[PDB]
Parts: structure tokens; C-alpha cells; sequence
């Protein structure tokens, strides 16, 4: 049936607007909409992030105690994507930063990832992220956080869940190789460490331009980090892609993921940037019924659902 373990979307929207903290539900950010995701389920997707921000979810400390109402509306989104056997991925949106600041406590951080694993321990569909996109930031540094991510979570009793870590440099497939090697030492009781690289197409890898490169740009920007995964015996995903709705780009990411189904014994699967409620006319926007990429990327992405 399906081609990968997991081929999902982004549900984008609870870390909006993230220069207003606490900020407010309903104006500054909102929550998916479960029924759209429901949708997305039905073609077929079984995986989908919903990235929030650590702030409005601990605020002040990310040692201090959870916001109730954030917290609330994160479990809704989670256990309503888990309720139909999809699984949800807990994204704490934040490049390794609290208040715009480095995290550079990994113990902080570590009881930050405690807090928030017990709120999800004895949901197995729950997979935990240690943070998105880390960048700019000391390397030995990045490693630790992630392990201190692991070892918070396992700590908590959530023993059953995968855990996506993410490397420097946004976490990008294509410079995995010559930044993030050290992440090769990350160790997990459990064994369910998935290696979750990005990947965008343009000409920059920053996913701002609806333009890629070439028709082949995917797979050429994942292949070392592929050589990488297979080489030290670990297991990737991609845990944020797209290309606008263009030939160019659609042939991309046919080719990406082609590719990726080559790879299989690496690659566990694939999920796009971005559904969610407020993306309006974003030209990578999954959001049923009349994002761009709902109408015209969706077709493409079938046949490994
Ligand atoms: O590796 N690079 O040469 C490179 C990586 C990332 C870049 O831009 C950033 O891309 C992120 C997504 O990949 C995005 O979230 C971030 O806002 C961008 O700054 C560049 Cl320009 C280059």
C-alpha cells in the first residue's frame, strides 16, 4: 500500500505571530482545524507536525510549570490526530532559542522536554521533536540539547514514541554531512531515534520562493544525506519540504521522492510545508480544499499514499 512509514503535512498556525508572547488565541495564532485534517487523512496521510512555540506553551522558565490554555489546545490538536491512528508530531518551533536567546542550558532544556513528555507518555502515536531548525548556534551544543530532549522524554515514561532530533543548519538534508556529523552519538534507550532533515527547492534552500531550481534539485540536495544515514545505520526523515505548483518544482519533488523510495531502509518518509488554517493564497499552502498545493501538489503526492 503505502510507499513510507509516514507521509504527512505540517499543521502550521499555534506558532504564529510569534512576536506577540503570551499573544492570543484567535488573533495572534490559531490551532489546526481537525476537520481539514480529517480530510488529509482520507487521501491517505498518516503523519502530521504542529509546530507551537515553547513560550506560549512554558512560559517565563522552560523549567516552570505549563499555560493551561495552550497546553489544552495542544492535546486537542494531538489527540484528535491520534484518535484516527495518524500520528502527531509534538514540534516545539523555536531554532533552539527561548525569548530569542541561544538555549544554552541543556538541563533547562531537558526538564522542559520532561514537562511536555508527561503530558503525551502513554499516547504511542505521539512523536516528540526536539526542536525545529536549530542554526547559527554552537555544534557540541546542539547535540546536547537533542540529548537532553531524548533523556527528558525517556525520563517521563514515554518510552513507546519516536523522537525526531534535528541538526544545525536548519536542519538541512543537503549540509548535513559536513555540519551535523556529530549528531551521529545521539542515544536513545528506546532505539526510536529518526534523523528529521528540511529540504526546500529554491535556489537558496530557504522555501521563501515559489521557483526551484531544477527539475532534479531534490534529489541531488538529499543524496549525500542519505550516504550519511545509511553509512552510520540510522534512520531520516523529512520533516519539512515543498516546491511551489510549477512543472519545474512538481518534477522536483516526483524525483525527491522517487528517490526517497529507493532509500527506503533510510527514509521513513515525507512531510510538507505547510497546511493550516491561516495561510491564505501561500504558495506552499496544503490547506483543504483551496491551497495551492491542496490543488495542485496533492495529485503528486498520491501515489505514495
Ligand atoms: O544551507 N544553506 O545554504 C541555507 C540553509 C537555510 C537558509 O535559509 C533558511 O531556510 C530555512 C528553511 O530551510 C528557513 O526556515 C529560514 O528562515 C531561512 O533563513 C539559507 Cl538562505 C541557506
Amino acid at each position: 500500500a503505502k510507499v513510507f512509514q509516514w507521509f504527512g503535512s505540517n499543521e502550521s498556525g499555534a506558532e504564529f505571530g510569534s512576536q506577540n508572547l503570551p499573544g492570543v488565541e484567535g488573533k495572534d495564532y490559531i490551532w489546526p482545524d481537525p476537520n481539514t485534517i480529517d480530510t488529509l487523512i482520507s487521501k491517505g496521510m498518516n503523519i502530521f507536525r504542529v509546530p507551537f512555540m515553547m513560550e506560549r506553551l512554558v512560559p517565563n522558565s522552560m523549567t516552570g510549570s505549563p499555560d493551561p490554555n495552550y497546553l489544552a489546545d495542544l492535546i486537542a490538536t494531538v489527540n484528535a490526530i491520534t484518535q484516527k491512528g495518524a500520528y502527531a508530531v509534538v514540534d516545539p518551533h523555536n531554532y533552539g532559542r527561548y525569548y530569542n536567546s541561544i538555549i544554552s542550558s541543556p538541563s533547562d532544556f531537558q526538564t522542559f522536554w520532561k514537562t511536555v513528555a508527561s503530558q503525551f507518555a502513554s499516547n504511542p502515536l505521539v512523536i516528540f521533536d526536539t526542536n525545529n531548525e536549530y542554526h547559527d548556534m554552537d555544534q557540541t551544543l546542539v547535540l546536547n540539547l537533542n540529548q537532553a530532549a531524548i533523556d527528558g522524554i525517556r525520563s517521563a515514561g514515554a518510552t513507546s514514541q519516536y523522537i525526531f532530533v534535528e541538526g544545525n543548519s536548519w536542519t538541512g538534508a543537503w549540509t548535513w554531512t559536513n555540519v551535523n556529523d556529530n549528531m551521529k552519538s545521539l542515544t536513545d534507550p528506546s532505539d526510536k531515534i529518526i534523523y528529521e532533515m528540511h529540504q526546500f527547492l529554491d535556489s537558496d534552500g530557504s522555501g521563501t520562493s515559489a521557483t526551484c531550481v531544477s527539475s532534479t534539485i531534490g534529489q541531488e540536495r538529499i543524496t549525500s544525506a542519505t550516504q550519511w544515514l545509511r553509512a552510520n545505520g540510522k534512520k531520516g526523515i523529512i520533516g519539512e519540504f515543498a516546491g511551489g505548483a510549477n512543472d519545474v518544482c512538481e518534477t522536483a519533488i516526483t524525483g525527491m521522492l522517487d528517490y526517497m523510495a529507493q532509500n527506503t531502509d533510510v527514509w521513513t518518509g515525507a512531510i510538507w510545508w505547510a497546511a493550516g488554517p491561516w495561510w491564505g493564497d501561500y504558495i506552499f499552502s496544503m490547506e483543504p480544499d483551496n491551497g495551492i498545493a491542496y490543488q495542485q501538489i496533492l495529485p503528486i503526492l498520491t501515489p505514495y499514499l
